[PDB]
């Protein structure tokens, strides 16, 4: 039900983050086979033949029976152990990718958190504004009936008062739309949450932006992935390079053969070359080539990979300009609600006063209660609208943090403490 | 036409509709050579090669003229079948993307054809709201001529006259741009479209949510194709399995060879052997093998193809809340359309009552008529913002039936029985 | 400093330009393997290999010592020479889009550029409105005091006060910003930018859109690139009508051999050929292949081939359809500026007359100097919005010419023409 409990359930509800962890698991698999070729072949096969050499050598009839085991062993060859390599890059990338994509859910936990209550903000406040057109309707109604007044003004509150009757549906109609996008990340509705604790709001001060952008070099997340992409283009290079190196083998088999002879050619002279057979070998020994000069194969490739290289590094200077926005953005922007918060504050007062005013002004009864609510409509609107604002600090709050990069539940909890009461959702 | 025609006409005016359906006809020819390899390989790779001797047996020249055909034919391999049923799944899955990009093509067609429905009606009646703003002008203007209100009133209304025509100029603009986007997906140019019978609009209630669910998650596209994704996972799993199967084989081949003999060292004691070979063979067989281990290679695969499936599940389950996400927020949109659509209807009794009174205020000619027109002003803009209403009320038709994966041609044609008058477009 | 220079140093300073060069010196590059296989293929590949016989074979030790280059060259394959014109199309493809890349920097750079020009603009004017609103509260608080109103006037402008506060800061916030914005192009801070000279502002009419229609055929890149991909799909289809080739090549080798005998069965009777050899060999000849048939492999490829090409084609005229949408629509935005210059401008001789009025009211003191202000307030928004307008002027410019798929640097100094006075920026 808190925000922490919220980010409990949630935890194992996405599938995209647990999606991202088996994905990862692939990749920290596929580095075994990444493994596996340096390892030992050992393989089977057999064959039955029968042959006729027809012509010069005709009416000979020559089955043919072999099997045999084949062990084989590379042993020189430095272009597996770079695509070794190479996997494990990918891995730590996969790895990174991972960690963002937990930040991620985070971010939209706590943002669809909140819409609810905003939401329910917003449908109080029409409906406050529902019944005070509505009476004000009323009141016009019945001064048409003692005739006070063109029927015109009639329908125009009818038209009041029906528009504010589409503002409640719609809004209504918000909730719920809201509540499904928590249940989106949850696969659970929920029939109340926790309120804020405005009264022990936090104007905390951002910290300088030097030092931010200092820790912002280190630990975003995507930067450091393009560093991972960098390292690994130069992998590539190298494993460009590989073509040159000479591959030293060494295979190592045995195989029974049989092969009966039959034909009248075999009659007559068979001179034992033409007896049947019952011969097995045990070979073993050493492969080995090399490339020499290939048309210019492994060339074209090196330019390639140096492209491929140089582009990759553009990418990571892309990421930084990136990632300098983004975080002076963000700080601003966090500025930017402590300025409105400020604002919404002292527009809460106003109305505050001006209610209080109006409602004295009911006291001896200069006025219509119609009045007094409207001016009560004006109070609610700026109560949570400025709450809206101090929801907003908080979003920021988060995404300077995410701009880091770091995040945590931990962060989550400090948010938890600012929760209070429980507040029915519908 | 009529919104039916314009779909007919539009039906092979899509190009990516036609694309998809290109696809579908590859998808499925490719099954075909998926069928291919069990067949027959027949073959030939006749050629000729001249050999001499060096060193120990050095000068014994020689020339064999090889020449053989080579039918092949493998028999026990289900990894092959496996791929077929792959591709067999995959033909579905471009059949299902096919059926809902032509959804989109009607969703889009209907979205095109209203939006020039709305563009004439802001057309018309903002040309109305420039002429009554002109007059204003030249009132405001003799006004200044007599000497009365100050020439900073006049320069106002310069101001406003201006403006609206900006107004105009914008507006006939946004008129032509709808009506090339409607010639985007038709390839035609359209002089005149039929008018709404606003007269006999339906008021059709929503049918009750639960309903819509359990048809629309026993028919949407999108899901479906997830099931086919997963299945199709499956059918990789045993592909991955696949590893372990023996695989057996038959060569079928024959041919001929002519090795011409000679050099100096075939002379003396050719014995026969020396003589030039003239011989042919019919060799025919089996060619079994078994993979044994072999350093992993038929493992890492395999919890490849499970995370891999697991993955899959996962988008799944994901794309079913999202589904439900939708479609409820589609059912809230429609009855958002009908709130709006009442209130846009009173707005239009009300406005219209206005205009009659002041009509009536000009019948001894209280005000002037440009007055009348502002009430007509706002009178119209009531009344197709208020066709605007219906239009979203259709839209909506269109969506909840879209996220059912229903949609046809006939609710269109309902659409069609919706539509009356001919109107010029420009 | 001036957009020129502007230009100038970010030409540079873009990474993805410089990336998408590099590419494009990839494609080119590549073509040189794409060249690499018709080349003879040198070689070499000794080896030693021990083995023993057993079963009727049993006793016989011997171990086989070899060595040999290995020269080949293919003579006829046509489908190399496809797949060689195949990477020339995609050379052409990949410089077609670098040039569309070379266009889109270009925007951007002038888009931020006014951007950095049009927060400068509302800062300086919310500045002014700071100040008038802050002698509103000063006058009603000063009223306050000698009692003449309720306390609730006082909240009032204070609640203004802080509002208008709020919109300095977010505007000043704005303004680094775009900064920013503008250094992530360029990688640079800039104190200055040169202010536009309003006072030779062009107006000039559009050409005739037919005209320019006739000139979209020329050279859009995108279409061009369309029918590079449908040349290419064709390219394909004669690709995968090469399967029928018959493949003539021609092997050319020579080699070493040794293999020493070893076992006591070797002796007695070794009949010479029971002895070792030190052979060597000068093999040279034809090679030649024919598939006859082949299970329908080169089959099915053809009729994918097709479909590839008639799905390039819908593509081609999606682009048809697509440039045409555009072209048009720009025209249209460019007329839309020039009546919104016209209708600013006379908003602004309406704003200043009214002001000129209520300064000449101030001189005899007929009101307050914060009133003047305020007409001073609705006088700069008026004059650069107004400023703004001509700044859209300026970029529809730069969107016609772009839809075109010319663009210049030429029309860039055009751009430089109109700037004129130094202007901080901060």
């Amino acid at each position: 039900e808190n925000l922490m409990q919220v980010y409990q359930q949630a935890r194992l509800s996405n599938p995209e983050l647990r999606k991202s962890a088996a994905d990862r698991d692939a990749a920290f698999e596929k580095i075994n086979e990444a493994r596996s070729p340096l390892l030992p072949q050992l393989g089977l096969g057999a064959d039955y033949t029968y042959s006729n050499g027809y012509r010069d050598a005709n009416g000979i009839n020559s089955n043919a029976t072999s099997a045999s085991l084949q062990l084989t062993q590379s042993i020189f060859d430095m272009s597996k152990w770079r695509a070794l390599t190479l996997q494990e890059k990918a891995a730590g990338i996969q790895d990174v990718t991972y960690q963002t994509d937990q930040q991620t859910l985070i971010l939209n936990t706590a943002t669809a958190y909140f819409n609810v209550l905003n939401a329910i903000d917003v449908l109080s406040y029409t409906q406050a504004q529902k019944e005070a057109i509505y009476r004000q309707l009323d009141q016009t109604t019945q001064r048409f009936n003692v005739g006070l007044v063109a029927i015109t003004d009639v329908q125009n509150a009818r038209a009041q008062y029906d528009t504010v009757l589409a503002n409640e549906l719609t809004a209504r109609n918000n909730l719920d739309n809201a509540v499904e996008q928590l249940r989106q990340i949850t696969g659970n509705y929920y029939p109340e949450l926790a309120a804020l604790n405005v009264e022990n709001f936090k104007t905390d001060k951002p910290q300088p932006v030097n030092a931010l952008l200092k820790e912002a070099e280190k630990r975003n997340l995507s930067l450091l992935q393009a560093r991972l992409s960098q390292d690994l283009a130069r992998e590539q290079i190298r494993q460009a390079q590989d073509g040159h190196l000479p591959t030293l083998d060494l295979t190592a088999s045995t195989g029974i053969s049989d092969t009966s002879y039959s034909g009248s050619k075999t009659r007559g002279a068979a001179g034992t070359q033409y007896d049947d057979s019952n011969m097995g070998q045990n070979k073993v020994g050493l492969s080995f080539s090399l490339p020499i000069y290939q048309g210019g194969m492994v060339n074209s490739q090196v330019k390639q990979a140096q492209y491929n290289f140089v582009g990759a590094s553009e990418q990571l200077e892309s990421a930084h300009r990136s990632v300098v926005q983004t975080v002076r953005s963000s700080f601003n922007n966090i500025n930017a609600s402590i300025s409105s918060i400020n604002a919404y504050k002292q527009a809460v007062v106003s109305a505050q006063s001006s209610l209080d005013a109006m409602e004295a002004g009911y006291s001896v009864g200069t006025r219509t209660i119609v009045d007094v609510l409207d001016a009560t409509t004006t109070l609610y609107n700026a109560k949570q609208e400025l709450a809206n604002a101090r929801y907003n600090y908080l979003i920021n709050q988060l995404n300077i943090k995410s701009a880091l990069g770091t995040l945590n539940e931990q962060d989550l909890l400090a948010l938890n403490n600012a929760l209070s009461k429980p507040v029915s959702t519908n």
